[PDB]
DNA sequence: GGGGTGATTGTTCAG
DNA sequence: CTGAACAATCACCCC
């Protein structure tokens, strides 16, 4: 219970360092990514209240595997940013 | 020697 | 604008 699933205002926070890498996007966003438009792509009728909801019921339902695509492309995107992180110490201090 | 924190990421949708 | 569900993440730094 490390990470508490409770509300804690939570959105674009603001910055806090002075290169502020900003970690790396999530595999719930390269996944997102293909869905968004598929899923709305097969039901432009549905909106974010279910295209989204739908969309993370979904993406686990896929399974591992299928997530390797995008999971994997988190990981690629990880050290994307994993650069500017790396540099963000090698710049800032 | 192990812990937990916060920060962030992107979609869609809307007044 | 921005947030809100939806989900993952996981790098960051410490005493």
């Amino acid at each position: 219970m490390v990470t508490p699933r409770e509300p804690k205002k939570r959105t674009t926070r603001k910055k806090k360092d002075p290169n502020a890498p900003k970690r790396a996007l999530s595999a719930y966003m390269f996944f997102a990514n293909e869905n968004r438009d598929i899923v709305r792509s097969e039901n432009p009728d549905i909106t974010f209240g279910q295209v989204g909801k739908k969309l993370g019921e979904k993406w686990k339902a896929l399974t591992p595997e299928e997530k390797q695509p995008y999971e994997a492309k988190a990981q690629a995107d990880k050290k994307r940013y994993e650069s500017e992180k790396e540099l963000y110490n090698a710049t800032l201090a």
